[PDB]
């Protein structure tokens, strides 16, 4: 017990002699003598002179929480420790330091004048929370224990609240700990992601809390600005009024301000941190309850707390719930419901008391299981109902008393039911859209529609119908598809207003000519799937001049009559799948409006589908065939041999080359193209000229031949018969190649030696050769091939007769008709062949385009791309339109040069040094031609020489070859086609980023690659033949691990996308005989894993059919192999493993259509997956498995939060799972829910679409079709995370199967003409059109649905009208500039997608409501609004451009500027006094001459001059001073001497009224320059005016009760900033001051009257204006001075700089929010107001001056009035949060692509 004296003497001695292992003992003595207060302090005060220090400090301070000021000693010790070793805070916070510091800063220190201690404590905490992680852990450790004050103080200091665990983060735990609602309200109102709030919602549903949910919902589902409750997607199993209670608004909500404790603490901590850092009604209507699986809603049918808000509901949604029997009490409580839709619920009978609501419409119960009869109560009258939707129930009879109940019904929908018997009269008076589709209706009673004289859209599909009951003469749209009709009945022929007729799928016989329709306004005639033989139109065609769509597909058509050219307005003709047309009439060329015209499954009189043929080229072609056509006489006679033959020695005698001057020719290089014409001296003068291509036979060029083997050809073939019956076998590779490349081309075998002998090989040529997989042999001769003889003349005659009768698809190719333009261009190319340099006969596009100008060819830029191609086919000039092959500008005339050049490197060998392995080479050679040489070889992939490359295969020893880890898939085919491997080993080669950029070391011989990354990732695409096999197998070995399969699925894809691209004859099922298919893609597997001695063959087709299961097994079913080990491509297991279907969880029923709700009779259904809702997209039989697999590989790696993300994909059936967009596409939204778009959701959709485009264009892929049908919303709650999402299946479907021009209306100008290839600047134009249709809310779409030709051609140039003048809409004029930017014709003048997103992100785009350009050179220093008229307001202005008085009226909705001189002296400021009697509001004129002039609002003549003051009046005000037990008001005229002229509200009418109580306040040289009023009305409107430099205040006394001075400041940094004239003052919890040229505001107070704050402007400007403003370095004499103040209610304070800037200061916690520059030049006057029920706007009267004539010392002023949305300070930070959240989501989604 002696330690006390010891420590006392140590404390005495540690001070005087400057003392120098004591600390260990003084630490231990605490634990040896604990709890003794007298020695605790003696120790701690000495510690200020191993974490045991912390371990004993925190525990001591905890055990001595509030004893006395030993806490002062301990905290002094801690601070002394930190200021030398700051990292000790990491250990303090580690042990317990929060448990003591929170109790300290919460031990009722407020109201305790112990501030000297709290200052120390906060100074310490400011350093404890230096590191960000320390803050984020102090927050976590402050949220467990319920401590609202400290958790808010920690939030005001940063310390984000979305970092704890991201699945069990702050709120996720806080909701479990039964926290206080005030604690959750602080986490929510600060930064907090949505996905965690949604999880916490469920947790707090688990418990019963009526204030933690009601605060979670208010941030999850409440669009307060739009009066909505978007509670849809939540799986809230129940609904309680105690939850929605505080959601509804109520006026009685008003509170005190007690959180200022947290503000004080946070500001003191921040101050110490900085000092340490620098030195050292409005009833809401929409109530959405869609996805909440409500099993009953009776909880609302009580007398609950919200039973008063329901009487103004006006919309209620309950669709997709599990309800039943809508409660009786409810449907009577809400007496203003006008949109009740509840479908997909499990109802059982239509209540029929639902109609007992007062004013209802759009009653929608349209997926329930309503019973057979729906008998309606004959005593309830509901004449308000419009749309009685009842689709997809189990009805057996039309509603019973429909007539006498709903008279004014408009669209009775009854589809999907089973209405069976012949219906009833149904005398409804106001129907407009009937609907009875998919019922079982045999026939209608012939008086059915006889009494509904307004029907317009009768739609009865899929019935069993044969007759029509006298349709009313007002019929417009009539859909009768899938009926069982035979003839268009007379009831449809006689409708004098018909406008559309959908009668597909009926076995019709007679489509009547236009002389039987009696309706001059046909627009659409859909007639697919019928049996229509004739297309009678010759009768009278011009009556149909308006038919815009004529679908005749799948009929028995024979020809299209030539009268079809009269229907000029025809837009989309369809005659596909007829298979018996065979010819198009040349009159179709006049249908200039056709934009799509399919050619599926029919053969015509021309070659189409080249790379274009987009239904627009066909119109030009058939129009040019209308000018003048000439038969085309030219074919290709390709020769083929092998390395020795009569090829160049037989050709010389076919063409009868008389000279043969070359005494001895040599082997051919290349192909040696020639021409030879045959003017047949006969009765027929057809001078056919066919160009032979005498291919080279030497075995080294073979990989370049398959380029020049086309289908329009009549191949020869030569044996060199000298080697009898041995070459016929040795020549079969050539015939096989001919069959592979050009299946439908003949052959003429020619044994080319009889001068030397064994011609019995005719037997073998007849037995093995004629009809076994080989092409259609058409003859076989035995020429001599050196001299003319009858045998060779018979060969010439055979060639003649075969060419003139080639006739593919019965077309007679050598005599088809073509436009004269092509023959003309051909003659010009032949004439120009003679005038080109031999060393470089290439021609550039410009020179040819000059040749056509020289001639009179009528070809335009849209004509040549077909012209040169059709002249390319005929072998006249070679052109390569492959865009990847960047040489499309070159036009190779005389191909016999290019073909010899491309083959000259393949013969130059080196007899030097073989330093490189055989086949690899470097660049060894002329002037700039050598570069293009191997820029063409590589373009042909012949570059590394894939020819002459190591024929011998090297023995490679793969690591794993144990019959169980290897996957093999043979490819048995008769022979390798000619240019197969050099094509194949060049497609697998250049794919380096496998396993996606790590390339493997490859060792490739001629016929194999073996690229290996490692023993687990390799691939050997070999080439060997089994024993006893005349074929050649392509073994592909791959390790069966998961990584390996990717390789397998990627190589089978390359070897299939090649075979159908180059050799379509192989994989062509020869139905004749048997489907040998010429390509047996075997698969190898063995049940006995390892040492099975064999792998059992199994055709891949026959195995594909065994996909009903997943296991393959022999006839002995005990052991089995999974399919995913023998063919991992058929099962989608090669692609990222996350996209396997997992059918055990996918709950989905294709068969029903009421689940097809996604899209009107589309193909995508709605289903459940992983217990969640998704949208599966069933494909039809068209999409082959390979093509679906090809689209999935590109779809699987987009993964953006603005793109429909893939979820699964499988077989049984071929489906595709994607995310479900709840609110459907956008076009339906803006077509039927136009009141939902709310000027901040219209912006969120645009932002999300711009983000989608900015991400697509990053991956170098353009969308090509962006229209309101491809934008799929997800929720209508604006401040959400994911709202819009562009459907991305289209881009994959295109990039795989290459509508390519886009929808007509939503299409760029560069895209409609099609002349040029597109760019990222076409999606931007389409996005601009999307923005114009969002702004006008789909006005252009609706109007263009009746003017499509003008819906397209008006916008095909950048000439679309003004969104405002045409369609009524809010101007929102910071996007009309964005539109006028994105709607330019020059593509690179349109902003790229990154900009159009980065200028959509600006939060002054969503808040600038309208900018109003004042007239040129109008100077106004005073404005005033009109608020007593809430219908429209006006802004009376003054005049500064004249020294004579003039007030300037200005309306707002009309922008009608009215000028009226009303005085003789410059006006300074105004005020608007309203008088509640006589219904007017007089306006005042304060003039510099001193006359107070007043004029009335309506009459501009009842003007009377008030009492004249002394000097220039400077400020006025209209008060709220009703202290006489009634309503009363004054006017406070403040002269430039202080003599405040007060008045009375009604005496102002008096000529020269009485200034009531005039007080001389200041001096004539101390000018009054402001006047204002308190913020609340509780203090009885205490007025606070500035005066010169003297600030005062008063009340109903009108006497100075405060005369505070501001010049006398003890915070002098500069004098004139404080010693200058005051400008404005605003009154709140503090006082804010503005002075002339004073760039700083001084925060004064009411009571203490002290400088509570000094807030500089450029201390915010010069922190953003650092790098973006470089010239400002010489601008040290900075401009920008406070010219005005205006305080938002309690959120922020707006400071207008003298420059063009405007500040947003959150007065409460954080100062700078944003700086909104570059919209004006001087914010001269700023005020708040209310405009047309959209109250709370912030007027800003800016300037705009241009130095056009600044040299004349004159400036061109443009006073730019704007109208900001006062909710801007919330918007800017909410958007800053919403963008960061989507960045964080795009990152998490980009991590999913990795794994
Ligand atoms: N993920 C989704 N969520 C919600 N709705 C969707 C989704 N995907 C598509 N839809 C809707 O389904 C409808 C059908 O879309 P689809 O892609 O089949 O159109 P389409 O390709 O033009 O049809 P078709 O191929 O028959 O011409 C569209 O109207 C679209 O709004
Ligand atoms: N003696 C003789 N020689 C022939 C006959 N037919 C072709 N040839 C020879 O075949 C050679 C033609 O070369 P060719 O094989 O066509 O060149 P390649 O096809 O491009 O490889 C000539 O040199 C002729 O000598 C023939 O009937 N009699």
């Amino acid at each position: 017990g002696i330690q006390k004296c010891g420590l006392k003497v140590i404390s005495s001695i540690v001070h005087f002699p400057d003392a120098l292992g004591a600390m260990d003992s003084v630490l231990h003595t605490l634990q040896m003598y604990p709890d003794d207060q007298e020695i605790q302090c003696l120790g701690l005060s000495l510690i200020g002179y191993g974490h045991l220090l912390a371990k004993i400090l925190v525990s001591s301070l905890y055990r001595f929480k509030d004893v006395a000021e030993i806490q002062t000693k301990g905290f002094q010790t801690i601070l002394a420790i930190l200021k030398l070793s700051a990292s000790f805070s990491k250990l303090l916070v580690h042990h317990s330091f929060d448990l003591v510091i929170f109790h300290q800063m919460s031990s009722n220190i407020m109201e305790q004048k112990d501030q000297q201690f709290l200052n120390l404590c906060c100074k310490c905490f400011a350093k404890v929370a230096m590191d960000d992680y320390l803050k984020n852990v102090m927050l976590e450790r402050a949220c467990d224990q319920n401590n609202s004050i400290m958790v808010e103080c920690l939030l005001l200091l940063g310390a984000d609240a979305n970092q704890a665990k991201e699945g069990s983060s702050l709120i996720c735990q806080v909701c479990e700990k039964e926290s206080s609602p005030k604690l959750v309200e602080l986490l929510l109102n600060s930064g907090s992601r949505e996905q965690d709030v949604r999880k916490a919602l469920t947790i707090s549903i688990g418990k019963g809390d009526s204030q933690i949910i009601s605060l979670l919902l208010r941030r999850l589902a409440l669009d307060v600005a739009n009066n909505s409750i978007c509670l849809g997607g939540f799986c809230i199993g129940k609904v309680e009024p105690s939850w929605l209670g505080p959601l509804f608004p109520d006026k009685t909500s008003n509170l005190r301000k007690q959180t200022n404790i947290a503000s004080t603490l946070a500001r003191m901590v921040i101050r110490y941190q900085m000092k340490s850092a620098v030195e050292e009604r409005e009833y809401i209507t929409s109530l959405d309850l869609s996805a909440n699986e409500l099993r009953d809603i009776d909880a609302l049918s009580q007398k609950c707390c919200i039973s008063v808000h329901l009487e103004h509901l006006e919309k209620l949604e309950l669709h997709q719930n599990a309800l039943t029997s809508f409660p009786q009490q409810l449907c009577e409580t809400l007496k203003s419901l006008t949109h009740l839709d509840l479908h997909s619920n499990k109802f059982t009978s239509f209540p029929s008391y639902l109609l007992k609501m007062s004013c209802i419409a759009n009653l929608d119960v349209s997926r329930n299981d309503i019973g057979p009869s729906v008998v309606l109560d004959p005593t309830v009258k509901c004449p308000t109902l419009k749309q009685f939707n009842l689709s997809y129930n189990q009805l057996s009879f039309v509603p019973e008393n429909l007539t006498d109940v709903v008279e004014k019904l408009e669209q009775l929908i009854l589809e999907g039911n089973k209405i069976s018997g012949i219906c009833s009269p149904l005398r409804l008076k106001e129907l407009k859209i009937l609907n009875l589709s998919k019922n079982h209706i045999s026939s209608l009673s012939e008086n059915f529609l006889e009494a509904c004289p307004k029907v317009e859209s009768f739609s009865a599909r899929m019935n069993f119908l044969a007759a029509m009951p006298f349709l009313p003469p007002s019929m417009t749209i009539l859909k009768l598809s899938q009926n069982k009709f035979s003839c268009i009945p007379e009831a449809i022929l006689n409708l004098p207003h018909l406008r559309s007729l959908d009668m597909s799928s009926n076995d019709i016989q007679y489509l009547p000519g236009p002389a039987h329709w009696k309706s001059l306004n046909l627009r659409e005639l859909l007639f697919s799937h019928n049996q229509i033989s004739i297309l009678d139109l010759s009768e009278k065609a011009y009556l149909w001049s308006r038919v815009e769509k004529l679908h005749l597909s799948h009929n028995k058509l024979k020809e299209i009559p030539p009268e079809i050219g009269c229907l000029e307005n025809l837009t989309s003709l369809d005659v596909s799948y007829n298979l018996e047309l065979r010819s198009f009439p040349n009159e179709m060329g006049k249908l200039s409006k056709i934009w799509d015209l399919p050619l599926d499954e029919l053969h015509l009189n021309f070659d189409f589908k080249h790379i274009g043929c987009k239904a627009k080229d066909i119109i030009r072609f058939l129009q040019q065939r209308l000018k003048k056509a000439v038969p085309y006489n030219r074919m290709k006679l390709m020769i083929v041999g092998n390395t020795g033959s009569g090829k160049t020695t037989l050709l010389q005698q076919l063409m009868k080359t008389k000279k043969s001057d070359l005494g001895m020719q040599s082997a051919t290089v290349g192909i040696d193209v020639k021409d030879w014409p045959i003017q047949i001296r006969d009765k027929r003068k057809r001078d056919l000229v066919l160009n032979v291509w005498d291919f080279a036979g030497r075995e080294e060029f073979y990989s370049t031949h398959p380029h020049f083997m086309t289908q329009r050809a009549l191949y020869l073939a030569v044996y060199d018969l000298s080697k009898g019956q041995a070459e016929v076998d040795a020549m079969k590779p050539w015939l096989f190649n001919i069959k592979a490349r050009a299946s439908s081309s003949p052959v003429i075998l020619v044994g080319t030696h009889l001068d030397v002998s064994k011609a019995c090989m005719s037997k073998i040529t007849k037995e093995l050769l004629n009809k076994r997989g080989f092409p259609a042999i058409r003859d076989y001769h035995f020429v001599n091939a050196t001299e003319e003889s009858d045998a060779l003349a018979k060969l010439r005659k055979t060639i003649i007769n075969e060419s003139l009768n080639f006739k593919i698809r019965d077309q007679l190719v050598v005599g088809q008709l073509i436009p004269d333009c092509y023959v003309e261009l051909e003659k010009i190319i032949l004439s120009e062949r003679k005038n080109v340099p031999i060393e470089f006969p290439v021609i550039d596009r410009k020179r040819l385009l000059q040749l056509v100008r020289e001639n009179q060819l009528q070809l335009d830029e849209n004509e040549l791309p077909h012209a040169v191609h059709f002249l390319n086919e005929s072998g006249v000039l070679l052109h390569f339109q492959d865009p990847a092959l960047q040489l499309s500008d070159l036009y190779f005339v005389e191909p016999k040069w290019l073909c010899k050049i491309m083959a000259q490197i393949l013969t130059v060998k080196v007899e030097g040094c073989p330093k490189h392995p055989k086949g690899i080479i470097s660049r060894r050679d002329p002037k700039n031609y050598m570069t293009q040489y191997f820029k063409l070889l590589e373009k042909f992939q012949i570059a590394l020489v894939p020819s002459s490359l190591s024929d011998h295969r090297p023995v490679i020893e793969l690591p794993h070859c144990e019959n169980s880890e290897i996957i093999i898939r043979l490819y048995e085919m008769p022979y390798f086609p000619m240019g197969f491997w050099s094509r194949l080993i060049n497609r697998l080669l250049e794919i380096s980023p496998y396993m996606l950029a790590l390339r493997p070391n490859r060792m490739y011989w001629r016929q194999g690659i073996y690229l290996n990354w490692s023993p687990e990732a390799y691939c050997l695409v070999g080439s060997e033949v089994l024993d006893n096999h005349p074929e050649s197998f392509l073994k592909i070995t791959v390790p069966s691990c998961r990584k390996g399969c990717i390789l397998l699925g990627q190589v089978v894809d390359h070897i299939d996308s090649l075979m159908e691209e180059w050799f379509p004859g192989l994989l062509e099922i020869d139905i004749c005989g048997e489907g040998e298919t010429l390509l047996k893609k075997w698969a190898l597997y063995s049940f006995n894993d390892g040492e099975e001695h064999q792998k059992i063959l199994l055709d891949d087709l026959m195995k594909k059919a065994e996909e009903g299961d997943l296991l393959v097994n022999p006839d002995q079913p005990r052991l089995t192999i999974p399919i995913s080990q023998i063919a991992p491509d058929l099962i989608l297991a090669d692609l990222p493993r996350n996209i396997m279907l997992n059918n055990d969880e996918l709950e989905f029923e294709q068969a029903p259509e009421f689940l097809l709700g996604d899209g009107s009779f589309g193909s995508v259904y709605r289903a459940a997956y992983e217990g969640e809702e998704v949208a599966v997209k069933i494909f039809n039989k068209h999409t082959s498995l390979r093509l679906l697999r090809q689209e999935l590989v590109v779809l699987c790696h987009l993964h953006h939060p603005s793109l429909i993300s893939l979820l699964a994909a499988g077989i049984r059936p071929r489906m595709l799972v994607m995310e479900l967009a709840s609110k459907g596409s956008l076009d339906r939204l803006l077509q039927q829910d136009k009141a939902s778009l709310t000027r901040t959701l219209q912006h969120r959709i645009a932002l999300h679409v711009a983000d989608g485009l900015r991400y697509l264009h990053s991956a170098m892929i353009i969308y090509r079709d962006l229209k309101p049908h491809n934008v799929l919303l997800f929720t209508l709650y604006p401040n959400a995370a994911i709202i819009a999402k562009i459907a991305d299946y289209s881009i994959a479907q295109y990039c795989c199967r290459m509508t390519s021009e886009g929808t007509p209306g939503f299409r760029a100008p560069e895209v409609a003409r099609g002349n040029v290839i597109y760019n990222q600047q076409a999606d931007v134009y389409s996005f601009g059109l999307l923005l114009y249709d969002i702004l006008t809310t789909g006005g252009r779409i609706v109007e263009g649905l009746k003017f499509p030709n003008e819906f397209d051609e008006l916008e095909i140039q950048g000439k679309l009208p003004d969104p405002v003048k045409e369609y009524g809409c809010a101007p929102w004029p910071m996007v009309e500039k964005l539109i006028k930017q994105c709607l330019k014709e020059n593509p690179q003048e349109r902003p790229t997608s990154a900009q159009v997103f980065d200028i959509l992100n600006s939060a002054e785009l969503v808040c600038l409501t309208r900018r109003i350009l004042l007239p040129k050179n109008v100077i106004v220093e005073c404005m005033v609004a009109t608020h007593h008229n809430s219908r429209n307001a006006s802004i009376w202005l003054g005049c500064g451009h004249t020294d004579r008085g003039q007030l300037s009226f200005l309306d707002l909705n009309t922008e009608g500027y009215t000028s009226e001189e009303v005085a003789d002296s410059r006006i300074l400021c105004l005020a608007l006094v309203h008088l509640p009697v006589e219904k007017e509001s007089w306006i005042v004129s304060g003039t510099q001459s001193g006359t107070l002039l007043v004029i009335n609002t309506e009459d501009g003549k009842k003007r009377h001059t008030l009492e004249k003051m002394t000097d220039s009046v400077t400020c006025l005000y209209c008060n709220s001073f009703s202290k006489q037990s009634k309503q009363k008001n004054f006017l406070l005229v403040g002269t430039a001497d202080g003599k405040l002229a007060i008045f009375e509200d009604k005496t102002v009418k008096l000529k020269g009224a009485a200034p009531l109580k005039i007080l001389n306040i200041g001096n004539v040289s101390t000018p009054l320059m402001c006047l204002s009023e308190s913020t609340n009305s509780t203090e009885r409107n205490v007025m606070w005016g500035g005066c010169g430099t003297k600030i005062f205040s008063f009340s109903n006394d009108f006497t100075i009760q405060k005369l505070i001075e501001t010049r006398t400041s003890q915070l002098f940094s500069y004098a004139a900033f404080s010693d200058s004239n005051i400008i404005t003052v605003v009154v709140d919890t503090a006082l804010y001051i503005a002075k002339q040229n004073s760039p700083v505001v001084e925060v004064w107070d009411k009571k203490t009257e002290k400088l509570c704050g000094l807030i500089d402007c450029v201390h915010f400007l010069r922190e953003v204006t650092v790098k973006e403003n470089k010239e400002s370095k010489h601008k040290m004499s900075y401009s920008g001075r406070v010219k005005t103040l205006c305080l938002q209610k309690n959120t922020a304070l707006w400071i207008g700089t003298g420059g063009g800037h405007i500040l947003l200061l959150d007065l409460s916690t954080r100062r700078l929010i944003r700086v909104i520059y570059n919209f004006c030049n001087s914010v001269r006057v700023m005020m708040t107001a209310q405009l047309g029920s959209l109250k709370n706007v912030m007027l800003v009267l800016g300037y705009n001056r241009k130095n056009t004539e600044g040299t004349q010392k004159q400036k061109e002023i443009q006073s730019c009035l704007t109208v900001w949305d006062i909710n801007l300070p919330h918007e800017v930070q909410n958007l800053e949060k919403h963008i960061e959240v989507r960045k964080e989501l795009a990152e998490k989604m980009r991590r999913t692509s990795v794994e």
